[PDB]
């Protein structure tokens, strides 16, 4: 039907927009802490700690299987990234730290998403 047709195509231009966001995240990760999973061959322990693992790579993967409906679901995924790394690793430590500043660098980014995913409908 052209309901579905036009539907697809609403679901196409959002995974380019988020596409566009997840680079701009990313982005503000240069030593790329957070762009692959975490290693259960180097973090033997991780999944006794850490329920749900999350990283750049994996949202892309999703993200080019269309398989973000909304902004919201993409954000989760963000967040699993910061609040993982901030549960795992201490406070005093580059990990730790580098999540906070991509939370910080990463709200001004998905600010204006949210407001362009309103906006354009
Ligand atoms: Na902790």
């Amino acid at each position: 039907s052209m309901e579905q047709v036009a539907m697809e195509l609403r679901l196409t231009e959002l995974t380019r927009l988020l596409r566009s966001v997840l680079d701009q995240l990313q982005d503000k990760d240069p030593a790329r802490i957070f762009a692959q999973p975490v290693s259960l061959k180097e973090v033997p322990d991780y999944l006794d700690h850490i329920k749900h693992p999350m990283d750049f790579a994996t949202m892309r993967k999703r993200l080019e299987a269309q398989g973000y409906k909304n902004l919201h679901e993409f954000e989760e995924d963000f967040d699993l990234i910061i609040d993982n790394c901030m549960k795992y690793n201490a406070r005093d430590t580059v990990f730790y730290r580098a999540a906070v500043r991509l939370r910080d660098q990463g709200g001004v980014v998905l600010r204006q998403a949210r407001r362009e995913v309103d906006s354009i409908g």
